[PDB]
């Protein structure tokens, strides 16, 4: 029983996390798409396809999941989308999406879809996390530590700024 | 340290299996670039990107080992690909590879590149044990046995042997 | 005599089919051109190529007309897209059109460009018809029976409304 | 019932004139799949997509038929490439192929694939009527009469000899 | 000493001129980025990448500058698109430019980068020059005579009145 | 008067270098498309598009002509190939070549071919430099001395001993 969840994770957060938490109560696996991949150095999606992966790794490692971290590119023709992502990934059956379109595609080629629970939306959320790594507030509280420490590494909250 | 090899693993097998074991011996984590990933349905390469994560990871699952199977794509161009495998992956330090191209695209951008030790090559090697399977002949033995239970699940014998 | 028009046909409806009567008086065969066959599944372009040119075909296969319905991509490059599009097409000799970029390219590449008669464009056109389909207005009346008869079996009017 | 049949048509000849008019009494319409659309001005494979569509709809323009001629570009992918051409065909239940790739990717998503019957393929071959073309041998009984007229109007017999 | 700058010069103007003559007083050759280049017949990019590079270099050549006008495709793609340009071009010490993101990309890849002075930027810019060419307000006495030689050949004013 | 002509030049040779002069003599200015450019690291195709610029731009600067270099990708499109390469390029008037494909696509876009001289075709070939470089000849007196220049700055005749 595998699960299929896609996001930008920029970053990881700990909303991500809950939800993954939960919806690795419902499946033996998770696939976790990484979205558009090609997609960095931008406000909206600051970082690489391989630092997001790093991230997620080294959030979910210790953690008793069997993940499967994926990178999935922008591709612009959505009739085939499904095809493409059942390219890259193992095999699944449960695809968790709010996303109209996403759900619109899975479901016409026969998947069960479910819309995953929302936790502290306020606070939880890639674009309100950037929006603080910009103003100098206080966001490391938002992502697992892991998390934290790749941003570090990889100097993200400096590389936000300066394309701002 | 990370360590980087690259390959397309049709089928991941007990000499890959070894190799990454023992590059672990000298390196905390791995990436393992798994090549050609658009590449499936043929006879030198029948899985599919995400048949073959699926393989590796679950082969892998087991050790205690940091990992990061990443789909990588046939590009045509030779002079951005180490960029390109930047992109998606966790910084690297070190490249195992013996393939001359891999080897001076990576030596040119300025890192240390070594070539793996082969393991009973004479059986380990995929276009060994493909050839095994399409004419019948015993091949469980010559990969792991998560390796065994992946192909079964997605019928892999079977379709090679339709291609053939 | 061979004329070329080019839409989106989303979907294909009365107007469409007065201006192809209109055009089909002027030159012999038309050659009707499926303008961004890859977009599909958004409230501008909820139908794939496929779907429109099984709508334009069953509209006209009565008719005693030769016209060739040819999925045209887009690509995103306007100094090559004449020579694309001739790449797909029959050899032809007009062009009908009243889209300043259509226009524009195809007189640069010395073809005579004409425009088109409007037919009763506050009713037949793509953005009212796709308008009722969402807010619940009759729209059958604005298409050819057959089209009619193709977004039913495709389920297109459920399609738009779950993605809206 | 729809059928789905896919080649390179170049050019167009009485062959596959045959498997067509036999395939038309198993199923109401007939997708005719042009192969390797974007290939043109080689000696394998003279003809434009557009070259092609023209051929075929004039010598089937004919027949009480209802058929679909659509270019299908080659995409190196073979995973997605029957949702590809999914997206750009009307649905269809019955494949006609010999071809152990076509085969597998169809059976893979659930199609029936069977076999065309052959039509005296030591002279109805692309191949052959390309080589007598190269050498001023008579070809023009080798095709319909449509098509010699297509051949004419693009000069094709000519580039295909300058090419050589 | 190699200089790199990046514009879409929609066209190459006086400010363009004087921001080369600067650059050149610290480099030996200039590497002239035309971006964009795919870019053509829009009210933001209205010449083709040849259109562009004749007018820079009917532009520069009775100066005395070693440049080398190379277009540069828009990919989608950030992460590697300090390796395209490099592919594209000859080795090059710094890089003049205010754009944060070209900014961000080449010094993560170590390479010094620089602002370049702004002269008379309320005159000398392509969005001011396009939005005169389109009012019927004055142009010519913005860019080099040769850039004014240039669009009249090919007539660019009469392709961006027809594109609004 | 516009000449164009187009090959890979890997790497410009003294044949090379005779065949514009010669052409220089014909016409006011040289398009030098180079073609293949996106190949590079491989036994046919050693030097990146930015290498042979800078070979061929060394090799030029000192001679009278006007000339402009520019990079052309492999497409693989032949039927939009002459539009891609016009996007590129200032217009042109006449083209070099004995290719029989690059002439059939032009004289069918209207443009007048012509076949350039030879010189010396035994040593002065990319195909017979390479070989030499690869089993040890000398084939310096075969290129200019600026190739020959560049080749060492980049250690070229290393790259391809190693790529073998
Ligand atoms: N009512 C009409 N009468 C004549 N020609 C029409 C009519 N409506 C559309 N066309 C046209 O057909 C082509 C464009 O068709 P397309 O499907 O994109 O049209 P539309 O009805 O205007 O759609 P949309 O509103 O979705 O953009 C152009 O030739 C345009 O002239
Ligand atoms: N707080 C949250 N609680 C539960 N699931 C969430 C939460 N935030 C995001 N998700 C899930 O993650 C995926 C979307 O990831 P995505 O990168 O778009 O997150 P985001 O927080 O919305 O970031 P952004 O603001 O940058 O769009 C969807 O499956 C969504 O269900
Ligand atoms: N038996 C082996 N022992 C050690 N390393 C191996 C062995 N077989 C392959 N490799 C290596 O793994 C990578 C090659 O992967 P790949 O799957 O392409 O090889 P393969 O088994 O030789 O496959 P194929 O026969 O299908 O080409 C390289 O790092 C190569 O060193
Ligand atoms: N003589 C024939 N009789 C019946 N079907 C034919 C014949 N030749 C080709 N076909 C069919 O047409 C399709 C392949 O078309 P394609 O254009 O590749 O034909 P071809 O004659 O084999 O060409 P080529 O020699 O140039 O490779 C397949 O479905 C094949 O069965
Ligand atoms: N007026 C100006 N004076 C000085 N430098 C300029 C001026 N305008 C642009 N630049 C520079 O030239 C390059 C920008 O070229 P680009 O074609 O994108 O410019 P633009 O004049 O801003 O056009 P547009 O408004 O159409 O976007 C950069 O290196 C930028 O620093
Ligand atoms: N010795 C030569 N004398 C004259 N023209 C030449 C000579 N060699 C090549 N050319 C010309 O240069 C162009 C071909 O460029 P290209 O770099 O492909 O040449 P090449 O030397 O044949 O290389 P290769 O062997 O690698 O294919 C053509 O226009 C051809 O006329
Ligand atoms: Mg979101
Ligand atoms: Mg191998
Ligand atoms: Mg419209
Ligand atoms: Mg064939
Ligand atoms: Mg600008
Ligand atoms: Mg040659």
């Amino acid at each position: 029983l595998r699960g299929f969840i896609i996001g930008r994770f920029q970053p990881f957060h700990k909303g991500h996390l809950e939800v993954i938490k939960k919806i690795a109560e419902e499946v033996d696996e998770i696939i976790i798409g990484i979205g558009s991949a090609q997609k960095s150095h931008t406000l909206e999606n600051p970082f690489t396809a391989g630092e997001r992966i790093l991230m997620i790794t080294q959030s979910l490692k210790d953690y008793d999941l069997t993940y499967y971290p994926i990178p999935i590119k922008d591709i612009e023709f959505n009739s085939i989308w499904v095809s493409y992502v059942e390219s890259l990934t193992p095999p699944f059956d449960i695809v968790y999406s709010g996303n109209p379109l996403v759900r619109v595609l899975f479901e016409e080629r026969g998947y069960e879809v479910k819309r995953p629970e929302m936790f502290n939306r306020k606070e939880y959320s890639g674009t309100e996390i950037r929006r603080r790594m910009l103003n100098g507030e206080k966001w490391e509280h938002l992502v697992p530590k892991a998390v934290v420490d790749v941003i570090k590494e990889i100097k993200g909250v400096e590389r936000l700024r300066k394309l701002a």
